[PDB]
């Protein structure tokens, strides 16, 4: 059947913003995670996966007796597809359950590994996660095999579809670079948000770049990918010598021999997916990716043994079974033990992308510290391990169970404790009126507050208003902040501030987190009174101020919008239609379709166009909460044109005199224009939807003032 | 950007299940429709609607000063896509506004029509849906040249999206048939479930079948996708000579000058399209469909030359400016107005599929007597225009107005008023007890009710319980409802009630069609206890009993499931997959898809299969309600395989030694393989989920039995 991407494959998708409805959730609609969890009997659980790890189904076969090597990489996995640019992927959605990702190359029989899981699932039913249940296997795996975690955090809410990501654009499974879809350009530039080298994979290719075995270059390629999954050279030496402390690849006949991935499968296969015509199929016939390497001499126990054969032997550029490209020990003992065979062993055998942890000179001094002292090597795999797999859980009070570490790591943009009593309503009042009567405006107030809270991104939990991060660095020098305009107003409200907690007895005081966000309140309560409208906008007391000291200037740097229609602001030139990174945003935002038809309508009337942008301000009482953005766009009296200056600005003038009225970008006029918008925008634009519309944007404000406030989940 | 439908495009979609929730819904949850409309001042709507008619915008001017014309067409399109096989498209929802149907060929130029209206829209804003405008604008339109309506009734509520509807397989706009993806096959038929000739088409091509140009073998098209549209050759002949006494076509020049259409426009061009590049691009110029004819001498007034003209000349063969084929009057003198320039006439012209009520023998008797009787004519047109834009607004109950025609239609599927008081709770209770002391079975109980309510559709709202109608041909006689188990069940339940009505006074009485819903739920009662679980099953009185007589057999027959994936039935072999259908019935139903799959595993474990068969019940406790299908079909201790037999039949054995465990279809091991489908099974297959299961299925079976209850509403 013929749909409309089909018809109109360039239009815009709203459908990513109406995922996750109640629709398509079996859960009740009253059901909290968070509180079937606490009541879990963790420690059960964790008995019951360490009995697993030892008991060998025939249906896929543990190697050497031990399913911890397929666990670690199982959850490693499913933290591994994680991007800093956006956010998007990660383990804390449990994404690798559905397509794509259950049916990704690189996750080739991880279907056999999450089914091993289903029995426990079963078990415990809705008090542990998938999610949680693929992270916790990869401890409790390490654990039983000798390891000591840094911790665990449950918390993890099922998702029940198919998150919308963009994974790049190639058409066929593990295309080399330089095709028509090539995800490089220049000088092997990864484009972004992508953090993968091919499509299917979930850092780089073990073979070498585009399947060139030099490990000098594949360092580079570790580098790049694993920097844009927020990992630094420590970090991933860590995890890349102490995964790869364990369990074997699996290549053992040529890869014609594998069938369809899951999603390709018969139904008969249920679920399964990679069957394979080789010889029995499984365990001691294995194939997964083609390679076949079995890194240390106890492929089931913690070991400093990687990095003492990494640096023990020189190595020779062999092929495996499959014909993959991979590495053997020279000269070498049969010393690494056979999966199934008691009576065999084999020499050490790396991966290229192994022996760049040695030829890479930068790795080279890591991997050998790391060698010279090994509990130096397991206390950076723990941090890392941890990090990896916690990297997109939000904020600390999100982490749930008796596991979680007490230490506060700087990667968690932490917010210190609150040890005093909070404003209350009445404070909340008189600091409004304070705010207004400062001199500060609707449009200042408005931005300020707005810029403080949509860092926020729904995909990793990162960014939002809490910690008054906008003024420390990088925030309050971001262009899209108006530096100057910021510095003066946080000048002000820092004033205000220091006066009303001066004044104060018992210890009660207002962070400058708090006063930026109800400030901004003020500013919407006032621009609705301009327009004769008295609204209460809802404030929640209990945000944290954080220090320059905790926030890691690096790690803050992908937060920078680039790109925010809500402010009709883009910072260059790109090849996504700003009306695409809209959505984009609002998606990051969880905002729908509605709630972002309302909120940029309402921010165009009250100012806050970075710059003091005349683009899309439809109206004649700016500062003034009205639906004007809504009745003069869908005025036809009036014609739009793009502009010979700029293609992407557009004039609206008079149809009859010809007379200018208006200008506009692809954010303001998609609104005009896409069926699914402009049906949005017209309820918003009747004569009948002035009360409407003032209360689903203070709804929507709010909300956005609350995306980081998980103290109050 | 590579989605999951490009990687599998044969994977099933579940997102048609979703559509149209509460987060792409502007309005309020709390938001009724029916209660905004009924304060509606609809007079004063009609009087701005009246004013509008000869209002010209000089961005489209009225042809003849006179937009009736283009509303006619603009109402008979909104209601035209409708096709009975699945109750799919009609005016019902106001998707002519969203994609595809906005952008389609033959809606070319209605965007303007509706743009007309946006001021009348906005005025009146929520208590007018767009839905209710089309059809409203359509009657005012008529009333206004001279014709009475039947009437009116208002109630469609405006949604929010595009509906996920199969319109064909083709890839070119228009393609002719015999392509890869023909819509024909055989001697001319036209698959099933579509109602129009070509892609992008309403029913017929206007030059004849694939554009020759022969009014006999167009007429053969239009009775064809007429009668899958739900009219006869009266109606039929009625609704096109109706509509064609009205305005004209727009050829003025070749189609080539016509840009692109809504869907596909630049920006600037503000939700509107087809764009033209011939002459001024509008009013005279204008060019729609490429034809170019107008009927009558008196286009913008009700008239009886459609008729006169059509019997009264001989009929040669032109071309438009266009290039189009069409027919022009032989000797005739220059006495049809043109639109524009009272200094010019025309000679009368036709299209080939006018003259195909002169050519076609069955349709020439039916004109005949039109051109004779103008009353018969115009009675029928009135009934006919009624009919098509009301055809798919279900039962009686959901017109809303002042203009609600009193007379009740065969078509409406009428239900008799209630004219009794009803069963109270102690009498429910007594009629269960009654109904379990019979000797009906749980599966009986269950199959028959299924049976019975699951005919209603959504997508057009016919069918369901109310009625009784399963008692009447030609449901009675269905292969998937078991006429000769139903029968006997029949006559149980028949003997029931004419006991409980002889002892009741007062005139109190339960209608046959409450009591088989009622035996329904004494059925799952029972299943419940039969499992160890109390449960009282919700039950709403209120149905009334149909007569034959105020039943149309023929009408009847699209409601036949040949496929209901819910009794594991397939009539016969079809080229669309088992659980394709699945879904599609579930869409039919309203079911979100955990609906659907609760739904689907209890109605298997209680007997519900067609024929008893095994397929599917994957218990050792059958007519208990158990969540046993999930717990067994998720047990990886069975491995299953096609029968080779049958392809589409599936044996689980038992892994370990090979023994023969359960039979299933593809609706059944679909739960097993689809990715989202087998997450929500997990949910209904753990451990903690027996009461949660039983709750849900109380639940969603409640909610098919009420599908019909607009009287409730
Ligand atoms: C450059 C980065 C990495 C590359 C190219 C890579 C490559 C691979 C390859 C090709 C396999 C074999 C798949 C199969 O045939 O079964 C594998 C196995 C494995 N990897 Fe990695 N890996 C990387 C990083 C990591 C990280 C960061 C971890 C965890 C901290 C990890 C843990 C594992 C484990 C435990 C196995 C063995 C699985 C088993 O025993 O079934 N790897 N790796
Ligand atoms: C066999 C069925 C029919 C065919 C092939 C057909 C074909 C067409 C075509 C080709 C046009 C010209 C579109 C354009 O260039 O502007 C048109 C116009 C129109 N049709 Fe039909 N038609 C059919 C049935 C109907 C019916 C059932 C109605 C309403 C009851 C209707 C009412 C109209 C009216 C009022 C117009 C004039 C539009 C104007 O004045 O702008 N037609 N028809
Ligand atoms: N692809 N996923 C996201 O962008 C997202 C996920 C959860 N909340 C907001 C955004
Ligand atoms: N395409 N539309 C339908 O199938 C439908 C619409 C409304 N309720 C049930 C089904
Ligand atoms: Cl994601
Ligand atoms: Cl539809
Ligand atoms: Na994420
Ligand atoms: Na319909």
């Amino acid at each position: 059947g013929t749909s409309n991407r089909d018809w109109w494959p360039n239009q815009l998708d709203l459908s990513i913003l109406h995922r996750h409805s109640s629709l398509s959730d079996p859960m009740g609609k009253d059901f909290n995670y968070a509180q079937a969890f606490e009541k879990l009997d963790l420690a059960a659980v964790k008995r019951d996966l360490h009995a697993l790890m030892t008991t060998s189904q025939d249906w896929w076969p543990a190697d050497f007796g031990h399913y911890g090597g397929l666990f670690i990489r199982m959850a490693w996995h499913s933290a591994g597809t994680y991007r800093t640019a956006d956010g998007r992927g990660g383990a804390g959605e449990g994404q690798q359950r559905f397509a794509p990702l259950n049916s990704w190359p690189d996750n080739a029989n991880l279907d056999k590994a999450r089914r091993l899981l289903w029995p426990i699932k079963q078990k415990y039913g809705r008090a542990i996660s998938w999610a949680d249940l693929l992270i916790l296997t990869g401890n409790v795996a390490l654990e039983s095999m000798g390891f000591k975690t840094f911790g665990f955090a449950g918390g993890r809410a099922d998702t029940w579809e198919p998150e919308d990501v963009y994974w790049g654009s190639e058409k066929i499974w593990l295309e080399l670079s330089g095709g028509p879809n090539s995800r490089y350009s220049g000088d092997r530039q990864l484009e972004n948000p992508l953090a993968a080298v091919q499509m299917g994979l979930i850092y780089v290719n073990p073979e070498g770049p585009d399947g060139n075995p030099d490990p000098v270059a594949a360092a580079r390629d570790i580098r790049d990918t694993f920097a844009r999954m927020a990992m630094n050279d420590e970090e991933t030496v860590a995890l890349i010598a102490g995964g790869h402390t364990f369990g074997k690849t699996h290549g053992a006949g040529p890869a014609s021999n594998v069938g369809a991935e899951p999603e390709a499968a018969g139904i008969e296969a249920q679920g399964l997916g990679w069957k394979s015509a080789y010889r029995t199929g499984k365990g001691a016939d294995a194939i997964t990716g083609g390679l076949e390497v079995t890194w240390t001499t106890t492929p089931t126990q913690w070991s400093h043994n990687f990095f003492e054969n990494l640096f023990g032997y020189e190595w020779e550029l062999t092929k495996s079974p499959a014909g993959a490209h991979q590495w053997v020990a020279k000269g070498a003992d049969a010393v690494i033990p056979d999966a199934f065979d008691p009576s065999k062993k084999h020499r050490p055998t790396m991966l290229t992308t192994d022996l760049s942890l040695r030829f890479d000179p930068a790795y080279e001094k890591i991997s050998r510290r790391f060698h010279e002292n090994p509990e130096q090597f397991a206390d950076a795999f723990a941090r890392a391990w941890f990090k990896l797999t916690h990297r997109d859980m939000g904020p600390r009070a999100r982490y749930l169970g008796p596991e979680v570490p007490a230490e506060v790591l700087l990667w968690q943009d932490p917010i210190p404790a609150v040890d005093h009593p909070l404003i209350d309503a009445a404070d909340a009042a008189e600091l409004k009126a304070k705010v207004l009567a400062s001199g500060l405006t609707v449009s200042q107030l408005v931005s300020t507050a707005w810029a403080a809270a949509s860092t926020f991104r729904g995909s990793d939990k990162r960014g939002g208003a809490n910690g008054a991060r906008i003024r420390l660095a990088p925030q309050k020098d971001w262009e899209a902040n108006q530096p100057e305009q910021l510095a003066a107003v946080l000048e002000t409200l820092e004033a205000i501030r220091t006066a009303f907690n001066g004044a104060q007895r018992g210890g009660k005081q207002v962070s400058l987190a708090d006063l930026i966000v109800l400030a901004g309140c003020a500013g919407v309560e006032q621009a609705a009174k301009n327009a004769g409208h008295a609204v209460t906008v809802p404030f929640a007391p209990g945000r944290a101020d954080a220090s320059q000291e905790q926030t890691d200037v690096e790690s803050m740097a992908v937060l920078e919008p680039v790109a925010d229609g809500f402010r009709n602001y883009l910072k260059g030139k790109y090849r996504v239609p700003a009306e695409v990174l809209l959505v984009d945003k609002a998606q990051l935002l969880t905002l729908s379709a509605p709630e972002m038809t309302v909120l940029l309508g309402g921010l165009r009337v009250l100012g806050a166009n970075v710059g003091q942008s005349r683009h899309g301000v439809f109206t004649a009482r700016e500062q003034a909460l009205t639906n004007d953005f809504f009745v003069n766009l869908l005025d036809m009296g009036t014609e739009w044109k793009p502009t010979a200056a700029d293609a992407d600005v557009f004039e609206g003038r008079d149809r009859a005199t010809g007379e200018l009225k208006w200008t506009g970008t692809r954010v303001d006029l998609v609104f005009g224009s896409h069926s699914q918008l402009r049906a949005l925008a017209e309820v918003y634009g009747s004569a009948d939807a002035q009360e409407k519309f003032v209360r689903d944007f203070v709804a929507v404000w709010n909300k956005v003032m609350n995306l980081d406030r998980f103290d109050l989940a």
